[PDB]
């Protein structure tokens, strides 16, 4: 089955998912590799990383695959393993701009939905429901003050104002899925949240 870990910004959802997967001996689906793959393919093909229709045609055309493995995921394009090229400074430079294109996000989400279970992943991509039928859903919540507090401490004021905007922006998603098990992480360490999650699976 699929285990999903969701929550607001700076909720520690990714760190938790990575530990949960590691403990279960399953892969953790980190979206970053696919966005990097998209950037890489764009730069290699001479396709402007700002040209969405051109990039999408290229990505869909090549047939991209996320090989999920407990020891580390791989990304293949037309059967070629590109994984070792995804963290260079040229890819780093344009990857964010690429990830801001809505059609690329949808492409990434479709690549995520093709991976055969089991694995741990984030159930949502902002307002998009990526793994709505996962057998084990968990929602990690905490006050913006505690999330900001941990994120920083004088900077607390700044970090907080940022988190509050994202919370304001992401109002509709500031709630768990109907069948999600909720955990307030206030007063708990990373290891404690991980333990709590594993204990409810
Ligand atoms: N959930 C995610 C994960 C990564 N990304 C994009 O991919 C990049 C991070 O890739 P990594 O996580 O592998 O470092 C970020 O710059 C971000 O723009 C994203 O937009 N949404």
């Amino acid at each position: 089955g699929i285990v999903t870990i969701d929550g607001p910004s700076a909720s520690g959802k990714s760190s938790v998912a990575r530990r949960v997967a590691a403990a279960l001996g399953v892969p953790y689906l980190s979206s970053g590799l696919l966005y990097r793959a998209a950037a890489f393919l764009a730069l290699r093909a001479g396709v402007d990383p700002g040209d969405e229709e051109g990039l999408l045609a290229l990505l869909e055309g090549l047939g991209v695959r996320l090989l999920a493995q407990a020891e580390g995921n791989r990304v293949l394009a037309d059967g070629e393993d590109l994984t070792s090229f995804l963290h260079t400074p040229e890819v780093d430079r344009v990857v964010s701009a690429v990830a801001r294109l809505p059609g690329v996000r949808a492409w990434v989400n479709r690549r995520l939905k093709e991976v055969p279970p089991p694995f741990v992943a984030e159930g949502r991509d902002m307002g998009t429901a990526v793994f709505p039928e996962a057998a084990h859903k968990f929602y990690l919540t905490a006050s913006p003050e505690v999330r900001a507090w941990r994120r920083a401490p004088q900077a607390y004021e700044e970090v907080l104002r940022d988190l509050l905007r994202r919370d304001e922006r992401d109002k509709a998603q500031s709630a768990p899925a109907p069948d999600a098990l909720v955990l307030d992480t206030g007063g708990m360490t990373l290891d404690e949240v991980v333990a709590w999650v594993l204990a409810h699976i």
